[PDB]
C-alpha cells in the first residue's frame, strides 16, 4: 500500500477502462482506482520528504487526490447507469489530474 504500488494500480486500471467493452469491467477498475487514490493520499512523495504534513505543498498534494476521487465518482455514476462510453470518456479527463499532480511533485 505504498505510493508506487498505488500509482501502478491507477495506471493499470486506467488502461483497463480504456480497453474495456463492458460496464462491469469499467466499474471494477474505477472502484479500484478510488481505493488506490485514497491510500495514496496518505503517503509522502520523495520530492516532499523534507516537508511538514501541514505544509501547503503537502496540503496540495493530498487535495489532488480529492479532485481525482471526485472525477472517479462522476465516472462511477455513469458506469453504474450502464453508460460505458460516457464513463470511459470521463475517465479520459482524469488524465488532467494525473498530469497536474505529476508536474508539481513527481
Ligand atoms: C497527486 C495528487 C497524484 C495524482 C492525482 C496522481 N499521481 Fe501518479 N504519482 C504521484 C507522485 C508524487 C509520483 C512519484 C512517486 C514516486 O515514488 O516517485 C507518482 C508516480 C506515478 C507513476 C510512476 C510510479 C513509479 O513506479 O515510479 C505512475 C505510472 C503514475 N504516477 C500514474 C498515475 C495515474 C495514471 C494517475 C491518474 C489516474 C496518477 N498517477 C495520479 C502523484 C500523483
Ligand atoms: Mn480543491
Ligand atoms: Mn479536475
Amino acid at each position: 500500500a505504498d505510493l508506487e504500488d498505488n500509482m501502478e494500480t491507477l495506471n493499470d486500471n486506467l488502461k483497463v477502462i480504456e480497453k474495456a467493452d463492458n460496464a462491469a469491467q469499467v466499474k471494477d477498475a474505477l472502484t479500484k482506482m478510488r481505493a488506490a487514490a485514497l491510500d495514496a493520499q496518505k503517503a509522502t512523495p520523495p520530492k516532499l520528504e523534507d516537508k511538514s504534513p501541514d505544509s501547503p505543498e503537502m496540503w496540495d498534494f493530498r487535495h489532488g487526490f480529492d479532485h481525482l476521487v471526485g472525477h472517479i465518482d462522476d465516472a462511477l455514476k455513469l458506469a453504474n447507469e450502464g453508460k460505458v462510453k460516457e464513463a470511459q470518456a470521463a475517465a479520459e479527463q482524469l488524465k488532467c489530474e494525473c498530469n497536474a499532480c505529476h508536474q508539481k511533485y513527481r
